[PDB]
């Protein structure tokens, strides 16, 4: 078979968009039979502070000297292309902060095989619900246990800053060293990037293009067990 | 960085001395730190019923119609070449059975981030120790609890059948799909496979031409969100 590595971040609109898109290309492929699916963290901001969440609105018109109706109206089109893949997008009253404590807790979840499930609900707790998943740590609880995870152990993660930070940077490493510069960012067997909410199409093409293009491994050879038992040479 | 793929049984004499040449290779490696080692299932024996237990030596005489004196010198062989690798290895003794159970209770831990301190758990069970690793529930359990697992869990993965099945037939697919008819069997990047115990040599030359052959991906493009924000084309 062979591996689909997806960088994203919670804060990041096109990321959500994106899985779906991605999720619906890979329902529809032939060989979807063999790819695994592994989720890596990638903060569009490390360098923000936990108590520091901003209305997006704000930090669109403000931070990146935009009109607040130009803001909305990418809003509205973020809301109409999420309907279209079946999320929920709230296009009003949406916050922003850092991400941090949320891929450390996504850590956790990979390592109790519930990654999926928590980044959906993260991203749900983002796009779909008006409280705020920043700087707010029973709400992460909360989310976290809703999930399938333990509270008192989710919540000694919280309590704990190193507590999967390693993890947290090393997937961040990674995604700097393969060149990507923004997410959703998507590694099909090491050999193709793509990068952006792409069309399901394009997916598709991706996945076919990266399957069809593996070429079988090169050996280098030496003792092994095989059908007929274990070596005895030297 | 790129990943070293190992597949390996508890019931591979090979298995456990080539980890520990790979292991000492990799240490000697430029790029150690861009590495990560995945351990995955392989039966050699899948079809073996978990109450047939027999003596290797037996197995060696009777099973592969060799001498008995051959019979104790690959295994005097053996325990050389593990006490070189710093391994213990009885060379009299020791016994044969069924991984199935035990392959499922390493998933068990690859899901508590507790994989490695269960595989040498388990080797060390089997070939350091006159106590059998084969057809022993308890003995799983006290096996997995000294690796950090905890023992009411391992239990009702022993305790359920389909616990972790499909996740060891997928690695045992995996490797048929990757050409695999024997272990230990090493995929360094999806690029190059690396079949037995071979000297540290060959995994250091493995893994430098591994690494030094990996080109930068091959991108296909879009909505994206980056170091300045996110996209609002359509
Ligand atoms: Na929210
Ligand atoms: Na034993």
């Amino acid at each position: 078979h062979m591996r689909v590595e997806i960088w994203s971040d919670i804060a990041c609109p096109w990321c959500y968009v994106g899985k779906a898109r991605f999720e619906k290309a890979l329902a529809a492929f032939p060989h979807r039979d063999g790819v695994e699916v592994v989720h890596r963290s990638f903060e569009l901001d490390p360098g923000r502070a936990k108590d520091d969440v901003q209305p997006v609105l704000t930090m669109l018109t403000a931070k990146y000297g935009m009109s607040q109706e130009q803001a909305q109206a990418g809003e509205d089109n973020l809301g109409a292309q999420a309907a279209a893949e079946g999320l929920a997008y709230r296009t009003r009253d949406r916050d922003h902060g850092s991400t941090f404590d949320l891929h450390r807790l996504l850590h956790l979840a990979k390592e109790r095989g519930r990654h999926e499930a928590l980044l959906d609900a993260f991203y749900r707790g983002n796009f779909a619900d008006e409280r705020s998943v920043f700087n707010d740590d029973e709400r992460l609880v909360e989310l976290a246990v809703g999930a399938g995870l333990d509270a008192e152990e989710v919540r000694a993660v919280l309590a704990d800053p190193a507590a999967y930070a390693d993890e947290v940077r090393a997937d961040e490493r990674e995604a700097a060293q393969l060149g990507a510069t923004g997410v959703p960012f998507f590694v099909l067997d090491r050999a193709y990037g793509v990068s952006g909410a792409q069309p399901a199409e394009v997916f598709t093409q991706a996945l076919t293009q990266a399957w069809g293009e593996r070429t079988p491994l090169k050996l280098i050879d030496a003792e092994a067990c095989g059908p007929d038992g274990c070596a005895v040479p030297g």
